[PDB]
């Protein structure tokens, strides 16, 4: 060219203002989003520009020294600590003392003097990069510096973010998330120092409940650092619609002020001064409006860094939030709520395309996929009372758990507004066995895109033979049998739930079937210890042919055969066919028969049959012989002798069509991998498994046209994984939400809950000594200890804050806990023991 080739080449520095689109690759999280918050309306992002990545890919990762380390230290794991803090001093001083081309040196003067210049103080912050992962997050991992004066000073500083990046606490944080230590670079954002009376977080969503529709601030006095740092405390104010909604105020005894000729100093604050609404309720609100603005301009919640600099907000970060369930795209208007056919199921693990396709083609009811797993649309059944109570009594007594989720949401206020013949369960269950005998022999000679022609038209036989009007007329033949039996008892003999004691070891319970007979696998291991040894150890998914070399067992393996012939098809999450199955990894089936022999007795599959039996024959006659005991007693005791021999009869059934459907997802998921072995032999695919992450459909198209694409797919999986992390509710809402006095000490909740244990630790964390089963109680908390704390099961804290990492990682890890306590770790005694719950925000003595 035309530009002197000058002209395909990577830059040094960029501003906030000239950062291209997804050149994250070049300045990285917190620049990349930096840039685009500037180029928003309405907002004050202070100006600055981003050291890039090339600087440090040519000063640093391109130094023999250096790479020769990196190396030495991708040898060690977590496990080894002491090379860790060794190598990391050297690698970080080698850092500190390897100094910048001159070249670049004067990019920066020259960009640094438009911002500018060197008598200016600036914020040297450090935002880093994982190479071909832009979904990636070292939040809270890497070193910053506020206030430094002077090129002199920037370029030390600029060397120590470099650095921050060698931490132990940095390091051990990559091996941990197996992140490539070589694979990670390091941008450094220079920007114009705020000098602000008042600054904090925010969150376009409420932490706690994800509320999509409520907003969270923190805020305090001075400089930021000073709340991300750990102490002070903050005052936290809640934004619903436009009005302010909640004010608590906090004991604010700190604050962090910048110095004339650079660097930051901590003063106490006067006491009346720590009493103090650090916003006024005008500059609340007109900060919210704000973060509302942002979320829109980038179309999530986001989690925002702010300051206050006469009057003004400015914009200092901007992030998403990764922590939300996400929402179903309904397209129906107002105030809907949707219960999880997960937490019905006993499910709740992330389902794979593939599986969810199947279980929606087959129910005809209308179903939602939020999050990788299932939801039901129950909003207008809420509406008419006479089915809103008609609903709330049917989950009443199953998923009674679901139903208090429900009620909460009920008077949220704001939110709303004949039975066939002993013949059927018979031949309903043989044509069911006949279906799936063709089934098996039709399958094997199909393929091509002839055997996805195939199984749709088996879709509707296996609707038709499962799901009768007549086979649903027998399940619920048995269960209203239920409903009868438990309240009609309640209302004369006043005994609750006495339909479970009377349906005990009723015949032809499928599931119940099966549990006695894996009794009996274990029951067959017991006498040979050379077996249950092995098993115990091996990890090997053929174990099972090398169970003839022991004769101890090798009778272990009939056993196993024969009971994986009539059950091998079930798995735990047998709904989803993507899920691997016991006659596919015989392993997985191991962990049960091994806790059937440590906790029963041999020949248990004997008596807890009888003794169900007997117990549920003598709770027939003690029901009925006291019945007759009152008025109109002859006729009450007649009438329940019905209703238990209705129940008795059709009770078992309620499991079979489960049990016949997975029996044909089994045969459809083997046949459909066929056509994907085969796919991968043509070339098209990578793996046979490949397609769990297709829905049907998507995939049927594939064997017709070989074209795929791999995007799709790969996003598929990167957001399955995402998913897998998240914990759907029994309730979600149409705006996000998540559903389900005793001389007492006041705090922050933060974090629901309740639970019971151990004392306070100073806490050395660096020589720290914790322990099982026990509560937390420091002052300060930072991301220095997130890598420390499993085993914790609460925490409660001083400082204050619902932003502070005391809450967000606490929120994450499922610990209830409380912050901004007075003075718990004085005031809480000893390191004895507590119980804390957050829900509510209260600590007290036991
Ligand atoms: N130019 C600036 N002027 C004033 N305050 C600033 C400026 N830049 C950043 N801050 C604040 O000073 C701190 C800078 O730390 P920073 O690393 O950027 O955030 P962090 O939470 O400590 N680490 P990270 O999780 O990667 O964002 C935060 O409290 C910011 O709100
Ligand atoms: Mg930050």
């Amino acid at each position: 060219h035309h530009h002197h080739h000058h002209g395909s080449m990577k830059p040094y520095v960029l501003k906030f203002q000239e950062i291209r689109p997804h050149s994250e690759a070049l300045v990285g999280g917190k620049g990349m989003n930096l840039g685009a918050c500037s180029n928003i309306e309405g907002v004050h992002v202070p100006a600055g520009f981003c050291l890039t990545t090339e600087a440090y890919k040519r000063t640093l990762a391109e130094n023999n020294e250096f790479t020769q380390l990196l190396q030495r230290l991708s040898s060690l794991k977590t496990s080894d600590m002491d090379a860790i803090r060794e190598i990391s001093e050297t690698i970080r001083t080698l850092i500190q003392h390897t100094q910048i081309p001159s070249e670049i040196a004067s990019y920066m003067d020259a960009t640094l003097l438009d911002v500018g210049g060197y008598e200016m103080p600036f914020a040297v912050r450090s935002s880093a990069t994982a190479e071909d992962l832009p979904h990636a997050s070292f939040a809270g991992q890497h070193d910053t510096y506020l206030n430094i004066i002077g090129k002199d000073a920037l370029l030390q500083h600029i060397s120590m973010c470099w650095a921050s990046l060698f931490t132990e606490r940095a390091i051990i944080y990559r091996i941990q998330n197996q992140f490539d230590h070589r694979k990670v670079q390091l941008a450094v954002v220079i920007q114009q120092m705020i000098s602000p009376e008042a600054s904090g977080i925010l969150f376009t969503a409420d932490p706690i409940t994800s509320n999509r529709k409520s907003l969270s601030i923190d805020a305090s006095f001075g400089l930021g650092e000073a709340l991300v740092s750990g102490l002070v405390s903050a005052d936290s104010y809640t934004v619903r619609e436009n009005t302010i909604t909640n004010k608590i105020i906090a004991t604010k005894k700190l604050a962090i002020y910048s110095l004339k000729e650079g660097g930051t100093e901590t003063r106490i604050l006067e006491k009346s001064q720590q009493t103090k609404q650090t916003l006024t309720d005008q500059q609340i609100i007109q900060l919210a409006k704000l973060g509302r603005k942002i979320e829109a301009y980038f179309g999530k919640p986001q989690d925002i860094e702010w300051c206050l600099a006469e009057g003004a907000f400015y914009i200092v970060q901007s992030r998403p939030i990764t922590t939300l369930y996400p929402i179903p795209e309904v397209n129906e208007p107002g105030n809907r709520v949707y219960i999880s056919v997960a937490h019905q199921q006993m499910m709740t693990d992330a389902m794979k395309p593939l599986g969810l396709s199947f279980y929606l083609m087959t129910t005809p009811a209308t179903m939602y996929t939020a999050g990788g797993r299932l939801f039901v649309d129950i909003t207008q059944s809420l509406s008419a009372k006479v089915s809103r109570d008609m609903m709330v009594n049917s989950l009443g007594q199953s998923d009674p758990l679901i139903k208090d989720a429900l009620l909460t949401v009920i008077n949220k206020k704001g939110f709303l507004p004949s039975i066939p013949d002993s013949s059927s369960v018979f031949e309903l269950v043989r044509n069911s066995e006949n279906s799936i005998k063709h089934l098996k022999q039709s399958i094997e000679t199909k393929s091509g895109s002839d055997l996805f022609d195939f199984i749709v038209e088996d879709l509707e036989e296996l609707k038709r033979v499962l799901f009768n009007p007549t086979s649903i007329d027998a399940i619920m033949a048995g269960m209203d049998a239920s409903a009868w039996l438990n309240e009609h008892i309640y209302q004369w003999l006043g005994e609750k739930n006495v339909a479970d004691k009377l349906s005990e070891s009723a015949p032809n319970n499928i599931t119940s079937q099966m549990y006695l007979e894996l009794l009996d696998v274990a029951d067959v291991i017991r006498p040979y210890p050379a077996v249950r040894a092995y098993l115990e150890q091996t990890k090997n998914p053929d174990f099972m042919n090398e169970l003839a070399t022991l004769e101890g067992g090798a009778e272990t393996k009939k056993a196993l055969e024969d009971y994986l012939q009539k059950y091998g098809m079930r798995c735990a999450g047998e709904i989803d066919l993507t899920k691997t199955r016991w006659i596919e990894n015989p392993l997985t089936l191991i962990p049960l028969i091994l806790s059937n022999i440590k906790n029963f007795d041999s020949s248990a599959s004997m008596h807890k049959f009888a003794q169900g039996e007997k117990e549920a024959f003598h709770k027939e006659q003690e029901i009925l012989r006291r019945l007759q005991e009152l008025p109109d007693g002859e006729q009450k005791a007649m009438e329940t002798k019905e209703k238990i021999d209705i129940l008795r009869h059709f009770i078992g059934y309620r499991e079979y069509p489960k049990y016949g459907m997975i029996n044909r997802y089994f045969i459809y998921k083997l046949a459909l991998l066929r056509a994907g072995e085969q796919l991968v032999k043509d070339g098209i695919l990578q793996e046979h498994e490949d397609i769990y992450f297709l829905y049907f459909e998507e995939l049927r198209e594939v064997v017709r046209t070989g074209q795929v694409d791999y995007e799709l797919i790969n996003a598929r999986k990167r957001d399955f994984a995402t998913f897998e992390k998240l914990t759907p509710p029994r309730i979600l809402t149409s705006d996000g939400e998540m559903i389900n006095p005793k001389d007492a000490i006041l705090g922050l909740p933060v974090s629901s809950g309740t639970v019971e244990g151990r004392a306070r630790v100073i806490l050395e964390m660096e020589k720290a000594d914790l322990e099982d089963g026990d509560i937390l109680v420091t002052a300060y908390t930072d991301p220095s200890w997130t890598p420390a704390f499993v085993s914790i099961k609460g925490l409660v804290t001083e400082v204050g804050g619902l932003m502070t990492h005391g809450a967000v990682i606490a929120r994450e890890y499922g610990l209830p806990a409380v912050v901004g306590v007075e003075n718990a770790t004085t005031i809480i005694k000893d390191g004895q023991q507590i119980r804390i719950n957050g829900t509510e925000g209260y600590i007290e003595i036991l």
